[PDB]
């Protein structure tokens, strides 16, 4: 299964200066839970701005650099080689990823953080006619998690 985890605000930016442009922490927590036990494919920007593999998930980066060799990390260098990734595979960004694979996926997870943010970095157009709602939760609020946001599961038609 191929699936994209991804958080965009109201404009469907993603990025700003290699950092998510807001501090959500519940978000963290969600797509931590989406994703432990299974695989998270990243590009070399969104993995350099991390900095280091998250714990108890398969970290896989996608890289033209054949030097790139990180511990706890695999390494891939072509779109291709992600259809050869067993289990269930996350496309977690860049925008570059993003772009690369939203007509790839089987389905989306997308937090919608419902705000506008400066951004450099953008998720791609999509429109509901290609993509089934199969969930939408709001996202709880609290004195550490103050923006508004919609938890989708999105699957392709
Ligand atoms: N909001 C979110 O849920 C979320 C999640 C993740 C990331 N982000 C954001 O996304 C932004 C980064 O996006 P980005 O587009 O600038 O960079 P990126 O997608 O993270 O990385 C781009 C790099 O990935 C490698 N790459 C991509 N496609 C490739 C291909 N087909 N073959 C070989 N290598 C390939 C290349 O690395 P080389 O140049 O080394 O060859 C390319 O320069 C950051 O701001 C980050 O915060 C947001």
């Amino acid at each position: 299964t191929l699936s994209i985890l991804v958080a965009h605000d109201l404009q469907r930016v993603i990025g700003f200066e290699n950092q998510l442009p807001w501090h959500l922490p519940n978000d963290l927590k969600h797509l931590k839970k989406l994703s432990t036990g299974h695989t998270l494919v990243m590009g070399r920007k969104t993995f350099e701005s991390i900095g280091k593999p998250l714990p108890n998930r398969r970290n896989v980066v996608l890289t033209s650099d054949t030097s790139f060799n990180v511990e706890g990390v695999d390494v891939i260098h072509s779109i291709e080689d992600i259809y050869q990734l067993p289990g269930h595979v996350f496309i977690f960004g860049g925008q570059t990823l993003y772009e690369e694979m939203i007509d790839k996926v089987d389905d989306m997870y997308i937090t919608v953080i419902e705000g506008k943010f400066r951004g450099d970095t953008f998720f791609p157009p999509y429109t509901f006619e290609d993509w089934e709602v199969a969930s939408s939760v709001e996202g709880k609020l609290d004195e550490k998690n103050t923006i508004p946001h919609t938890f989708l599961h999105l699957i392709r038609k």
